[PDB]
């Protein structure tokens, strides 16, 4: 099974470590993000593992299939669309999801790409804003990291 | 041609950005590293893109072929063995090399792995120390980054 990891940092107090592994036919994503305002924050794979300009140089959502932005359960979603993480009142969000479009091998591998956690909630394409079908209108980028191979 | 990038940071003042691209049958590695003591500093691809424990969690040199540590021109070298960068008197080293064992695709891809710049010179396996044929006796890790996909 391939294993990957991602250490998130950015222009905010938000930190955390995300683990990714192949498990059966999906990828299991786990970890904790801290320093968040309570509530939902968008969380996606972005196309580029490029930290030359903070989290901005990560580019847009990873979208090898040319779909609109959606919810993780949708067919019409970016490969990178992992929805929201939910921070508790203490500012900490925990992840434990299984995804069928995130890959750690093959043409749609996310190795060397970026995870981003956002300022605002991801509206899952349904918020009625110009950015809804692009980004989920999730606003700016609190923290990000390049997805790397681990043991 | 695949393009990658790596932003180096660590427990030191050393920073820099490294670009990697496929060019003909090799990979071209370019960039500048700053904040170094003048002279030679070891520079390698390490196996893991894992920043959970600073540069230590990058593991050892990337060595998919089970070779000893050597010089870049050698057959008996780790795939990750890029020799030394040379910092000038102003503490800045510039890279411009072409390598045949670094890959950005296939089984030996370095996407999602780490570049490390070291405290000491890499002795290229020839220094006569116990670590020479392991690490080049290059000492600790000044800065590192995960190798990511870019445009
Ligand atoms: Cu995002
Ligand atoms: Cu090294
Ligand atoms: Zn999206
Ligand atoms: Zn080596």
């Amino acid at each position: 099974a391939i294993h990957a990891v991602c250490v998130l940092k950015g222009d905010s107090p938000v930190t955390g470590t995300i683990h990714l592994k192949e498990e059966g036919d999906m990828v299991t994503v786990t970890g904790e993000i801290t320093g968040l305002t309570p509530g939902k924050h968008g969380f996606h794979v972005h196309e580029f593992g490029d930290n030359t300009n903070g989290c901005t140089s990560a580019g847009g959502h990873f979208n090898p299939h040319g779909k609109e932005h959606g919810a993780p359960e949708d067919e019409n979603r970016h490969a990178g669309d992992l929805g929201n993480v939910v921070a508790g009142e203490d500012g900490k969000a925990v992840i434990n999801m299984k995804d069928k479009l995130v890959k750690l091998t093959g043409p749609d591998s996310v190795i060397g790409r970026t995870l981003v956690v956002h300022v605002d909630e991801d509206d899952l394409g349904r918020g009625g804003h110009e950015q809804s079908k692009i980004t989920g209108n999730a606003g700016g980028r609190l923290a990000c990291g390049v997805i790397g191979i681990t043991k």
